[PDB]
């Protein structure tokens, strides 16, 4: 019966954050969720983690016995983790009439988690196992330029295509900055193309122009909502979103696990 | 035995000119293409066109040239067979677009065409690039996503095609497709903070996606590059078979 929220996201964004907040908010709602951090790099974990990476896995041990950067290490890490996901699906199963959500913090960097084959061995593991959710985490109070705001779009639209799974895009972080602004780029399109002619300079119109029908198209599949992981602001919103993504998990994605 | 390539680009970026630099190289070559035209809305063509839209067809804009998209599409399967017909006696079916490419590739007739060249024949997209216009690393990757978002839209072979090299050579682009750090040094330069954060990810996705593409600079003023564009068709049309036929039937 239960469903596993997956948590991707630029490094700052507040993945944690959200982590930490959507914890709260579901015990709140007596609904405690499975917790799982793929973070090996983390130095503490804000909430407390059923399954923690870090455990099986010491980061700067592998760091130093592999002899590889941040970003190698921490792939190494996943490499390592993934060679137990059987195990992990196993024990997620057994869990999966106590808790209704099972949530999974990933590394601070994007393509760590989903283009490093383990990564997406360990996605493709969960996908293949229960409804699964990508929460896409937006630093919103950094994407506030329409070129930087589309780049990131741009960046969601290739992880819901390699990932083939359920996109919620939150726009995390509203108690700094509110969320409405694109919200109305996402709906509204010639909003959009508004804020780039200001902005930017000729070319890039007429470009975003073309782009308007595939960005809609883009735009359709995905749900949207404004949180704030300080206040807890929009995190009903966020579950609700979640319930129609399992529902359309079911019937649309469901087929390609 | 015949393969088509279908013309598709930004409006301005020389779509309809490629096409006519195209057709005089392949007749140079001894192997004239077959033409069609699905620009409903140019004036004069610069070339013989075999088949024109604008023969059975004489809102605003985009509208009429998506409604004589679907008047079109009405007639695909004579035009399909007519080509057949012809399969043995030309090399290449050449395929020229709307100015506007949203008009072509996300409409539900657009996409009705090409689903059909691509369900009988080899079929290869031309992604031409207005390179002039390209200098900026934003807009080359936005350009590039749009490229990529075609690709996956279509699910056919890709050729990216920077066009007007005689104005502004291709050079830096490649460049920026194959070594990613100097597009990581050209946006860190050029934009601020978020922006270059973001390209950083992007890198190991954009590489995937670069590696699928063919990468061609053409002037279709002076033909140069277009001997090699057509290498890339070949390569493309061998692809094409093994990879991308099970996609289309
Ligand atoms: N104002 C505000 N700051 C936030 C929020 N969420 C995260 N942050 C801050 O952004 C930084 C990065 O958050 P973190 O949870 O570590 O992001 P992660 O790297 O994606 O896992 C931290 O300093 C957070 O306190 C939020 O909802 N509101
Ligand atoms: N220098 C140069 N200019 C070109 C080239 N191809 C097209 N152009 C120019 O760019 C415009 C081409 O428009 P066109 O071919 O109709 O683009 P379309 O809308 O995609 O069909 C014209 O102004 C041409 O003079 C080229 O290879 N080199
Ligand atoms: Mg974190
Ligand atoms: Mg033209």
């Amino acid at each position: 019966s239960l469903s596993t929220i997956i948590c991707i996201g630029m490094a700052g964004s507040g993945k944690t954050t959200f982590m930490q907040r959507l914890n709260s908010h579901l015990r709140a709602e007596k609904t405690p969720p499975y917790v799982i951090n793929l973070d090996p790099a983390v130095l503490r974990v804000p909430y407390g983690a059923n399954i923690d990476i870090r455990d099986s896995i010491k980061y700067k041990k592998v760091m130093e016995n592999y002899q590889l950067g941040p970003n190698g290490a921490i792939v190494t890490s996943l490499n390592l983790f993934s060679t137990k996901i059987d195990q992990v699906i196993r024990l997620v199963e057994q869990k999966k009439d106590k808790f209704q959500n099972c949530i999974i913090d990933t590394p601070g960097q994007i393509e760590c988690f989903v283009w490093s084959a383990s990564g997406a061995i360990i996605t493709e593991s969960f996908a293949s196992s229960f409804p699964t959710v990508i929460a896409y985490i937006v630093d919103t109070p950094r994407n506030s330029s329409p070129t930087t705001f589309m780049s990131n779009m741009l960046y969601a639209c290739s992880i819901l295509y390699k990932t083939k799974l359920p996109m919620i895009v939150v726009f995390n972080k509203t108690d700094v900055c509110k969320a409405d602004f694109a919200k109305e780029w996402m709906t509204d399109f010639e909003s959009f193309q508004a804020a780039i002619k200001e902005d930017q300079d000729g070319y890039m119109s007429s470009l975003v122009n073309s782009m308007s029908l595939m960005l809609e198209e883009f735009y359709s599949q995905l749900d949207v909502v404004g949180v704030s992981s300080f206040t807890g602001d929009g995190f009903d919103e966020f579950m609700q979103c979640v319930d129609k993504k399992v529902d359309e998990y079911d019937q649309y994605y469901k087929k390609h696990h």
